[PDB]
């Protein structure tokens, strides 16, 4: 693998990126709108039109918040490579969206596991300056807050098949948005094109009680028919998604599909 | 139960499996008969026709070693604990097949990384009575006797497209041969039906150069058009094979498939 290292921001909170990182930068950016013209749904181009990034080089944090905060009051945080749980839901519920500062090596260009400044800025970061998913996001974080070990494993699910593995159904076709999707040409077409996976209508108790791993091309993705369809979600009270929680635990997980059973 | 302590054989060489192990076995049996039947290729069906494994309870080795031994020399050898590389190739090139003596809990029904005794007898042992698989195998365990880490490395792979994932093209459709695909609905399924996969004709260069993950959804399966094809393996001298996978490594390992440069590297301590 590769052990990656958040470069330190100056006290003005500026990261002198290299030539070569803004290459990679400019490598994943270009084979990745491509990818997406048609895949992405109408809601993050939307996104990718107002923080209209460079195509050339790695933006500082300012210039992404800048925006982010103008549109939805979010911003971009700066945090090392890893942070533990209690700190994720933690800057979510503050409307802080974390964002380790580095890139991908060349030998890891097509795939990493540890999300790098790419894939959140150019796979999440869109999509925050939509009021709808910006605030079901700020509502995920405070869904964590007060959550048991147990409770934040069935929210991390929740997460995985919306804001990472999200997908639309809507009336041009099949979309894309969620970010572990769209910041990966291998996520992308296998999302899109794939012809025997399962792609169901979204339904709060399926997608709780549902296993995944993180490591496998996944056998499941939930449908939205919008991005706003996220409302409904967003306006529960916590208590609200801890009963949903607590059904889905008393009701054990929907049985593995078979490569979920087979994962390590 | 079978966790912790697997079973070790008695004086006799005898196992008592409980009633709930036996019914274990007919579950998986029983499912697994339905599964292949127009799926498993002709050798493995003749294969079952020599064994008559019984349907509801699992067989004594010697049950199934007494047929080996007429039809193609071969014996079922219990092993009580994983053995290390140098042991299996030994062991196959003694015409000795390990089988590990436990059958998973009703838990892992569906699916487990350890193979059992259902996966052993049910998947390979058929085809140890056809002779041209036998003879590869045992052409395959005299190929690793002398190996380095790294020959042995290219030489799991060999066995991980042919005796575990291997696959045949016929005139009649596609059929398996591979015991890790036999013994498993939810292989054998993906196997047939899953219309993305790459199916590729064989060749011993192009197997040999495949990087694979056990933990996947296999990307990429290599298709004989009939076991005998084996023969053509189980004829080169062990230098040949040495030869070829000094070219493979001249050439480089192909570029992995997505679902592969996802996956967890994982290091192998036993062989498949
Ligand atoms: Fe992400
Ligand atoms: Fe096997």
């Amino acid at each position: 693998g590769t052990k990656y290292v958040s470069k330190v921001p100056d006290e003005h909170g500026f990261i002198e990126w290299s030539t070569e990182e803004n290459l990679i930068w400019q490598e994943l950016f270009t084979r990745q709108i491509a990818c997406i013209k048609d895949k992405a749904c109408d809601e993050y181009h939307e996104g990718l039109a107002k923080l209209n990034l460079p195509t050339d080089r790695i933006p500082q944090l300012d210039e992404v918040s800048k925006v982010l905060k103008v549109s939805t009051g979010w911003e971009c945080y700066p945090v090392p490579a890893l942070i533990g749980f209690g700190e994720f839901f933690r800057l979510l519920s503050e409307k802080k969206f974390p964002v380790a500062t580095f890139i991908r090596s060349r030998e890891e260009m097509d795939y990493l596991q540890e999300p790098d400044i790419f894939h959140e800025i150019f796979g999440h970061c869109p999509l925050l300056t939509n009021s709808s998913f910006a605030n079901y996001t700020e509502a995920y974080g405070k869904m964590g807050l007060n959550a048991t070990k147990e409770q934040r494993v069935f929210l991390a699910r929740l997460y995985w098949f919306t804001i990472e593995f999200g997908l639309l159904d809507t009336p041009k076709g099949l979309r894309i948005y969620g970010g572990g999707v769209l910041s990966s040409p291998g996520e992308t077409d296998y999302a899109m094109n794939n012809t025997d996976v399962d792609r169901k209508p979204f339904d709060i108790l399926d997608v709780l009680r549902t296993p995944y791993r993180i490591d496998i091309m996944q056998p499941i993705y939930y449908m939205l028919t919008k991005v706003s369809d996220l409302d409904e979600i967003r306006k529960f009270e916590v208590d609200d998604i801890m009963e949903l929680v607590a059904q889905a635990e008393a009701l054990g997980l929907h049985e593995a599909k078979f490569p979920v059973k087979k994962a390590s």
